[PDB]
């Protein structure tokens, strides 16, 4: 079972970008806020964003060494890239807790996001097809 190339996984990380987040989960809130950075630490001590996950993609850390390419089903594959999907939407379904419009846009991009990692997992896995998918474990 040969791994996705990082190209590939550079694809899939630039196809996690849509029209309708306007960038949200893309903006590293650090750099564009260095005035909030100490408020941002308290509520989101670790950082994530779109930016961080392409640079994973391009070196290897999601298909490379220690990390999990294919487990046993779909939802088990790319783990570091689920992880990183999983803490992007933690840290702006906390910090937009009040906000259900916003939060509801957070819930919208991690069912897409665990759906076309699916996909993609799929194309270079048929062996593990119809086992559990990322898009029914991860809400
Ligand atoms: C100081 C002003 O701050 C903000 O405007 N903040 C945020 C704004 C938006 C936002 C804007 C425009 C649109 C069209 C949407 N989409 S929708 C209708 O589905 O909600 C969302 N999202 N957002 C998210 C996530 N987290 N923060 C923000």
């Amino acid at each position: 079972a040969a791994p996705p190339s990082t190209r590939e996984m550079v694809q899939l990380v630039d196809s996690l970008n849509r029209r309708e987040d306007g960038g949200a989960f893309s903006v590293d809130v650090a750099e564009a806020y260095p005035d909030l950075r100490d408020s941002y630490r308290k509520i989101c001590p670790r950082p994530m964003n779109l930016i961080l996950m392409r640079q994973r993609a391009k070196e290897g850390y999601y298909t490379s060494g220690s990390a999990t390419v294919y487990g046993d089903t779909v939802a088990a594959s790319l783990t570091r890239l689920r992880e990183d999907i999983e803490l992007l939407v933690r840290n702006c379904i906390t910090f937009n807790v009040k906000v259900e419009s916003w939060v509801t846009l957070a819930r919208s991009f991690q069912a897409f996001a665990h759906r076309r990692v699916d996909d993609f997992v799929l194309r270079h896995a048929a062996f593990l097809r119809g086992t559990t998918m990322g898009a029914e474990v991860y809400e």
